[PDB]
């Protein structure tokens, strides 16, 4: 899962490309008090044998991403939005 | 634009991971009767000019892709939808 890490005067913002992932398959947490953990699964659409695959380039499966936040970050004020296959996490400073 | 091409008995289904892309930035055309063409370019995020970029992995650009259909497609029957970062092009056989 490709992620960007930008910083605004107000907060550190994280972005993650998660095409084809429903919000029920993504988990956003804070472990050990200051470690942002973005994880989930990009479910494989196995389907039936009637089908035929001519090309397969898209990946599927589990993904895990961890960033170490500041020992003094609004851990209780972290927001997480998901739209158009892009996840956005806002960690207030 | 990682893409998959599946051939169910009913139609040809193409998938393209285009996270954070808006329909005004993607284009699905048909050339010479049997050539599906997918192209586009994710726009610059009109996000806070001045932000600090700690890490940038998501780095998309222009691209064009073409597939040779097994049979001339009835262009008025071709459906294309964009959702959760995934472009889907269905071609009825």
């Amino acid at each position: 899962a490709r992620m960007d890490w930008k910083e605004t005067p107000e907060a550190h913002v994280f972005k993650a490309d998660l095409p084809g992932v429903k919000k029920e398959e993504v988990k956003v947490e804070v472990e050990d008090g200051n470690v942002l953990v973005v994880s989930g699964e990009r479910t494989k659409e196995k389907e039936d044998k009637n089908d035929k695959w001519h090309r397969v380039e898209r990946s599927s499966g589990k993904f895990v991403r961890r960033f170490r936040l500041l020992e003094d970050a609004k851990v209780e004020e972290v927001k997480a939005g998901l739209e158009n296959g892009v996840l956005t996490v806002t960690v207030p400073k």
